[PDB]
């Protein structure tokens, strides 16, 4: 599941891969893009709005609260695809594969581990499909990732345990340690303590395998790679996704995934259906889990990410056979958990709902 259609975004990203109903689906599996007759032309964008609130404290005394440290944002894609003859298409889109923002203030006693953490990427995706039977179908892609990072960190209140740490072995009475005593609750607690900004391109491929029984039913490999991003480096996940939709009636349909990415640990699984009311209205549903990345003692309050689930609702309206507006709402519950970063331990909890739209035009 991955901000990249509202379509998607409507059915908890469930499918996607096994699914081509705009051209949404080519960026997620190139060999979808051998289920397109004419050229298809997708775009839009998603509305994030977190709500992800740290809770604990210190052994310091002074507070970890940090209330809403999730900023909103948006999310735009661009989706084409076009047929070049017959068993070969091509198609493009540029979209956001990933994207991860936290911000605590200058003040925070555990500013050590949350300044501002803002990470940005762009994906330019170009490809093309082969189709060999009216069956099998192998798409293959190149990408180039735009990566915007920005990292800061401030001096919290380590003074101020750097100090009754002092404040508590042999060289406490002494006043030849008095100075190092304070001298460190006297270091500011916005004491910037970390800076390092900068941008840069990555590059990577991703293929498809999609294979068909039919008109109305289909499975498909995906495979996206991994993209080493050179500033210090930056790793995006290898990420290998499998998913079949069925058209169980004229006017119903099921798709699901079963997603796994390798940070270098885990996996996402969603199912949703769709329901086809007439010519003009569409409507679909969909859920999903996803377990977290990050083991147990590994956690991190600069990167709210646990174990969560999705739930989604959306509704397409074409206006005529030629275009069509989707309409995404889906709401995300990560249940909480602690972190025990750095000296400080920490409780996280944090939730998400998604608004996403995208129009639909062919030629």
């Amino acid at each position: 599941g991955n901000e990249f259609s509202s379509s998607g975004l409507g059915r908890a990203y469930s499918g996607e891969g096994a699914i081509a109903d705009d051209a949404g689906n080519v960026s997620r599996n190139p060999a979808l893009i051998t289920m397109f007759d004419r050229p298809t032309f997708s775009a839009g964008a998603v509305y994030i709005d977190p709500d992800v609130n740290i809770s604990g404290t210190s052994p310091s005394g002074r507070s970890l609260k940090a209330d809403n440290i999730a900023p909103t944002a948006w999310v735009p894609n661009m989706h084409f695809v076009a047929p070049i003859n017959d068993q070969f298409g091509w198609g493009a889109s540029i979209t956001s594969n990933y994207g991860l923002a936290t911000e605590f203030n200058d003040t925070y006693a555990g500013g050590s581990v949350g300044g501002t953490t803002d990470l940005e990427t762009m994906n330019l995706n170009l490809s093309g499909a082969y189709r060999l039977n009216n069956a099998w179908s192998f798409g293959l892609g190149f990408n180039a990732v735009y990566a915007r990072a920005k990292i800061e960190r401030f001096a919290g209140d380590l003074g101020q345990l750097v100090a009754g740490q002092i404040m508590q072995s042999p060289a406490g009475q002494t006043q030849q340690g008095q100075a190092l005593a304070a001298t460190a609750n006297g270091i500011d607690s916005n004491t910037k303590t970390a800076h390092l900004n900068g941008n840069q391109w990555g590059f990577g491929w991703n293929a498809g395998i999609l294979y068909e029984l039919d008109k109305n039913n289909r499975y498909a490999l995906t495979y996206r790679s991994e993209v080493k991003i050179d500033f210090l480096t930056l790793n995006l996940p290898e990420m290998w996704e499998v998913s079949g939709y069925n058209r169980v009636d004229p006017q119903w349909a099921i798709h699901y995934s079963l997603a796994y990415t390798s940070w270098s640990d885990a996996y996402r699984i969603a199912l949703g259906t769709t329901y086809y009311y007439d010519d003009n209205w569409t409507f679909r549903t969909g859920i999903a889990f996803d377990d977290s990345p990050v083991p147990a003692q590994n956690r991190s309050i600069s990167i709210p990410d646990q174990d969560r689930f999705w739930l989604s609702a959306g509704t397409t309206y074409a206006f005529n056979k030629d275009a069509s507006v989707d309409v995404g709402v889906s709401y995300m519950h990560g249940q909480s958990v602690k972190i025990n970063e750095g000296p400080y331990q920490f409780e996280s909890e944090g939730k998400a709902w998604l608004f996403g739209t995208n129009f639909n035009y062919a030629f």
